């Protein structure tokens, strides 16, 4: 389906070429996987240029509401 199969994003866990994650709270569909590790959690990275790695398309964690 066109749901969001990948977990959100973990730097270093494990992943392929083809490992999705999701940032910025919008999904990431990370195409090249030693490129996607690059992108540090404070990394601006848009991810079709600068990372060339993932594609930011939207959001899909479900849960409602935010809070800190």
């Amino acid at each position: 389906m066109g749901n969001c199969i990948s977990p959100v994003y973990v730097d270093g866990s494990s992943y392929a070429n083809n490992a999705l994650v999701q940032n910025n709270g919008s999904e990431y569909r990370c195409l090249v996987g030693g490129w996607c590790t690059v992108g540090g959690p404070y990394a601006p990275g848009t991810g079709w240029a600068w990372a060339n790695a993932w594609e930011l398309v939207r959001s899909c964690q479900a849960h409602h509401h935010h809070h800190h």
